[PDB]
């Protein structure tokens, strides 16, 4: 859906920006600094779930740019694995949120955060 | 969820960017320049539906910035109506897409596009 590689870069950066917001805005809740409303968190994680599927289709072949490292494309199998795993960690978070289980929420949130960092260490320019 | 008004501006612009992509990428399909796969379009409109609810919460009080006109905040009732209407036009599009009805899809797509322009004429800086 992108006329030029620039448009794919713009898309993925926007998607990752929204993900970051929908993930990070839960940080105070996980830490107990803000109250836990199970229904609020369930709805937010549903949005996160939808958003977390979007960036990967905008790293199509030839869409080098931004702060993407070229290894995303020279090591495609490995990159796919990392996004697939990340999305599996999101499923765990959805399950926690759907169950209304604050302990499972905290644990799953940490695993998601680690998955974010893991990809960035391999595939995002500093 | 925004530490500073700048962060709300960044959020809404990102959300509107993704909306624009998920809406505009259907243009060739509506025109018959690209094939109509009912299931593909149903899934895309589902993403559009989720995205189309997101920008409005990032125009909270005091989040002046970007290309938002100040009338968004001096005329809050009217702005709410325009986003509510826009989202109702999205419901019509979802219904078309869920029914797999290309004629209803074309018509609803045009109405959505008109709703985009209507808000921009009133509330977005040139
Ligand atoms: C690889 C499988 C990734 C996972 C998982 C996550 N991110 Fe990431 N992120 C990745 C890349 C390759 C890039 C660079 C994209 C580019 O073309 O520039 C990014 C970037 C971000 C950004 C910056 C976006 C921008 O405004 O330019 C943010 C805010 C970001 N990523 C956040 C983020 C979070 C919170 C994640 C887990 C919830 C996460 N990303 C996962 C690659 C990958
Ligand atoms: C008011 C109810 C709006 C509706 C409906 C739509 N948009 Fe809009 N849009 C609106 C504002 C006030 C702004 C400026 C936001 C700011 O703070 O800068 C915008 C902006 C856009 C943008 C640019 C985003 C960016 O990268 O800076 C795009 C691409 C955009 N809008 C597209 C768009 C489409 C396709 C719409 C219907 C599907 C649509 N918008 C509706 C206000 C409103």
């Amino acid at each position: 859906q992108f006329a030029k590689p620039e448009d794919a870069v713009k898309y993925r950066q926007s998607a990752l920006t929204l993900m970051a917001s929908h993930f990070g805005r839960m940080t105070p809740v996980v830490k107990g600094q803000a109250p836990y409303d199970a229904a609020q968190i369930k709805a937010n994680v549903e949005v996160l779930k939808t958003l977390s599927a979007l960036p990967w289709a905008a790293f199509g072949p030839g869409t080098e740019g931004g702060d993407a490292r070229p290894e995303i494309w020279s090591d495609a199998a490995s990159f796919k694995q990392k996004q697939q795993a990340f999305q599996d960690n999101i499923v765990k978070l959805s399950a926690a949120a759907d169950a209304g289980d604050l302990d499972k929420l905290r644990a799953a949130f940490g695993d998601v955060g680690a998955s974010c960092k893991a990809c960035h260490d391999a595939y995002r320019k500093k």
